[PDB]
């Protein structure tokens, strides 16, 4: 599949690692390196390990080769807690404010969810709320244009919660199903991206108390560590709904979306596979995990 690479540490991987071997402090320890490198991290892999031993235990296993039908099940458990689908129909329009760091695919992130919410039928309004990021609003833009899809766009700097209002305003006035938001992220100044998005917020509310239906978070699974600090640093900042990891493919840090459904708890909306609008999954735990084990 295209998990090829995190293969290697986890799910198919393990099977090598318990090929032969018996069960031992010595086996739990090479088992908690192997996902510490995959990423899967401390408070997560903890976890992992505990809950593994109590099971091999109080169920007698003294044969390695056991653990990685436990490991799908704990593994699985942690997945699907998190394995709640995005649903963006009924509302007029659906607002889906999208958080995060630059370049991390937001923008792109952004143009594969509308074409896939236009394949279902629905007319999607962007807006690029990213005000002083001229390359992203330019990038949205021309996108837009030559797909058809209106983007409001504003001068560089202009308030990025007045630019979002006029995009919920006119969104409303052309009856669009979807309304796909841009903000700024600069983790750089901590607090003032906190009030930038509560005022963000705040200003959809004049419109509709339901607005944002919808934070989502776009995070890299490539840069490991980072896309957890990163979730961490938006949680507390905005009340995310939602979770999108991209670039799964071609990094061997796939263990990452195990610590960011763990720690937070936050549904994952999408998981990014590839660079097709299809590849911009949404997010399957029991489909994962099948394809994160399968041999």
């Amino acid at each position: 599949r295209s998990l090829l690479k995190t293969k290697e540490n986890l799910g198919s991987g393990f099977i090598s690692l318990f090929r032969g071997k018996k069960i031992d402090d010595d086996l739990f320890e090479e088992l908690e390196e192997q996902l510490l490198i995959a990423d899967v991290g401390v408070e997560t892999t903890r976890k992992i390990i505990t809950n593994l031993t109590e099971g091999a235990s109080r169920k007698q296993l003294r044969d390695a080769e056991a653990l990685y039908g436990l490991l799908k099940e704990e593994m699985g458990e942690i997945l699907a807690k998190v394995d709640e689908p995005l649903n963006v129909e009924g509302k007029a329009p659906f607002v889906i404010l999208m958080v995060g760091v630059n370049g991390v695919g937001k923008t792109t992130t952004i143009g594969k969810l509308a074409r896939q919410f236009e394949q279902q039928g629905k007319s999607v309004m962007l807006a690029a709320g990213d005000t002083f990021r001229a390359a992203a609003v330019e990038q949205l833009q021309v996108w837009g244009q030559r797909n058809n899809i209106p983007v409001i766009a504003q001068h560089t700097g202009a308030d990025s919660a007045s630019v979002i209002f006029d995009a919920i305003q006119a969104a409303k006035a052309r009856n669009i199903d979807v309304l796909i938001a841009d903000t700024a992220g600069r983790l750089q100044n901590k607090s003032h991206l906190m009030e930038e998005l509560k005022k963000i917020v705040r200003v959809m509310k004049k419109l509709d108390v339901e607005a944002p239906h919808e934070v989502m978070l776009t995070i890299d699974a490539s840069t490991g560590q980072n896309a957890v600090s990163q979730a961490k640093l938006f949680h507390e900042a905005v009340g995310l709904t939602g979770i999108t990891l991209t670039k799964l493919d071609g990094t061997a840090k796939g263990g990452v979306i195990f610590s960011v459904a763990d720690q937070f708890g936050i549904p994952i909306r999408y998981i990014g596979v590839g660079e097709r609008i299809e590849d911009l999954r949404p997010f399957k735990a029991d489909d994962f995990i099948e394809a994160l084990f399968a041999r």
